[PDB]
């Protein structure tokens, strides 16, 4: 399956694109604001996921640091980022058929995006302002809106046992973002979409 992804920023991000235990495609790319970077994905892939990082650094073996989105300091991503990371994610060749979302469950730096570009089913977006709206508690320092788990890491936040409700962290990322995942339990705003469909994910899809 192919993925374009395209930074509409007018910030430079690092693309990363990962299924948790190895790279998806080189793993990782710098793309400047215009830019756009095509990945291929193996079918089959369940669990993957793609997010932009922020200010980072990168030395010629390409080790460094990224304020937003850290994959263990490599430029070329094997792992999933350090939050928060607003995250398209989606598992491919499911019995059939291909299944994507959005999710703020590891917080959000930047918006997103994520789009079939062959037919049969919608795309899902998180464009609004969450960064500059996010709540005092949740900010984070180093840049972005940190999900509820990461800043306090109880059960409730983190959905550990498996019984969880909202919150009033997890409501205003759902406020914002109707159509991304704001907790682990919540309804689920996953979109099915014909096996072996192809997706664009823009960054910053409205400025």
């Amino acid at each position: 399956a192919t993925f374009e992804i395209v930074n509409r920023c007018s910030y430079t991000v690092w693309a990363a694109a990962s299924k948790g235990d190895a790279a998806l495609d080189a793993g990782g790319r710098q793309l400047n604001s215009g830019e756009s970077w095509t990945i291929n994905v193996e079918p089959g892939t369940k669990g993957g996921k793609i997010w932009a990082r922020t200010d980072c650094y990168f030395d010629d073996s390409g080790s460094g640091i990224c304020k937003t989105g850290d994959c263990g300091g490599l430029l070329r991503c094997k792992r999933f980022g350090r939050p928060p990371t607003t995250l398209a994610e989606f598992s491919l060749n499911q019995y059939g058929k291909d299944y994507i979302d959005i999710s703020n469950i590891k917080g959000f730096n930047v918006p997103m995006d994520f789009s079939p570009t062959t037919r049969g089913c919608r795309g899902v977006r998180c464009a609004a302002d969450i960064v500059g709206q996010c709540p005092a508690k949740l900010k984070a320092p180093g840049g972005g809106c940190n999900d509820a788990c990461t800043v306090f890491q109880t059960s409730e936040y983190c959905c550990t046992t498996g019984k969880c409700g909202p919150t009033e962290y997890s409501r205003f990322f759902k406020r914002l973002c109707p159509d991304a995942f704001s907790y682990v339990l919540d309804k689920p705003t996953t979109v099915t979409c014909p096996g072996s469909s192809n997706y664009r994910v823009t960054f910053c899809p409205t400025a």
